[PDB]
């Protein structure tokens, strides 16, 4: 079997990306942000405390003939930003692009965050990381990519970002017509379980590469690249005004500025992140000053392959027995 769905950014900063998703029967479409870096399912509901609902499609259970409650399991999650939620679970019927998957866990919100009930779009989220990230107790739950897995024709999921723009996520097959040139596949550790990956270097502009390992997680549920700082300095010297602010929480730039290029690289090959995907626009409406698409992992622990690196590529997530990752320019 496979899976074809369109994602669409969520606003013109692309700061995130919805997919329409299927769940119960008859069925509920729901737009959920599909994140590799994370393995719960989870979703507004009916279940949501009201006051924390403003907009978005919640999943009834009471209304799908399939849906079963997953007695007795709970689940918490946190997410690198400091959002979180939290509920109960279900078992139900989920479809994505025609794919279907039968008793996935849907985890039921009943707590979410003000930056999720802020975000009117995002109706839920996902998750297409590791299993063994799943936060479902006391018995942890597959991921739609898992449990889909060994029905796929091939193990494998693709994201096709748009920068801009709509873009595809594919189960089961690549897509051979959505990239230029070949993929380049590169070694997956799944020891914290991420999409983790090591990248060989980087370029800013028409500068030289330089050759340098930087071991980061592939997240498209993460919006920018975040990476050491030297890096980042690195980036962020080459223009003019360019500065760390404390006050903002990152690198800004002044709106008047033409943004370099920045690669990174994938074994031998070279991805090129087009200066424009870097901009992020005022730091408020009206200002002058705008926030960089490039920041310092510093604060976080762990580097970031985010929406503005990957929207530059076609990814390939292989879930073979021995994961890898695969690279493409489009
Ligand atoms: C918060 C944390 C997340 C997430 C989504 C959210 C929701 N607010 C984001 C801010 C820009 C739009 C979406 O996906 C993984 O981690």
């Amino acid at each position: 079997s496979t899976g074809s769905a369109t994602t669409t950014p969520i606003d013109s900063l692309d700061d995130a990306y919805i997919t329409p998703v299927q769940i119960g029967t008859p069925a509920q479409t729901l737009n959920l942000d599909f994140d590799t870096g994370s393995s719960d399912l989870w979703v507004f509901s009916s279940e949501t405390t009201a006051s924390e609902v403003d907009g978005q499609t919640i999943y009834t259970p009471s209304k799908s003939t399939t849906a079963k409650l997953l007695s007795g399991a709970t689940w918490s999650i946190s997410y690198g930003d400091g959002s979180s939620s939290s509920g109960d679970v279900y078992t139900d019927t989920v479809s994505v692009g025609g794919l279907t998957v039968t008793g996935q866990a849907v985890e039921s919100a009943k707590k979410v965050s003000s930056s999720f009930t802020e975000d009117s779009t995002i109706d839920g989220l996902l998750g297409l990381a590791f299993s063994t990230l799943n936060t479902v107790s006391p018995t942890q739950q597959k991921t739609f990519f898992d449990n889909a897995k060994a029905s796929l024709d091939s193990p494998v999921f693709t994201a096709d970002l748009g920068y801009h723009a709509p873009g595809t996520y594919n189960f089961g097959f690549i897509d051979t017509t959505a990239y230029t040139g070949s993929i380049t596949y590169t070694a997956v550790s799944t020891k914290q379980g991420f999409w983790e990956w090591t990248s060989t270097g980087y370029a800013v502009g028409s500068g030289t590469f330089k050759s340098t390992s930087i071991d980061g997680i592939a997240d498209t549920g993460t919006t920018l690249l975040y990476l050491p700082a030297t890096v980042v300095s690195a980036y962020w010297a080459q223009v003019s005004g360019a500065k760390s602010s404390s006050s903002v929480g990152g690198y800004v730039f002044p709106c008047s500025a033409t943004l370099p290029s920045f690669t990174f690289g994938v074994g031998s090959a070279r991805i090129v992140i087009p200066g424009d995907y870097i901009d992020f626009g005022p730091i408020s409406t009206g200002s002058s000053s705008c926030f960089g698409g490039i920041q310092s992992s510093a604060g976080i622990g762990i580097n970031i392959f985010g929406d503005v690196a990957l929207k530059a590529a076609f990814v390939v997530f292989n879930g073979a027995t021995t994961p890898t990752l695969g690279f493409a320019s489009k």
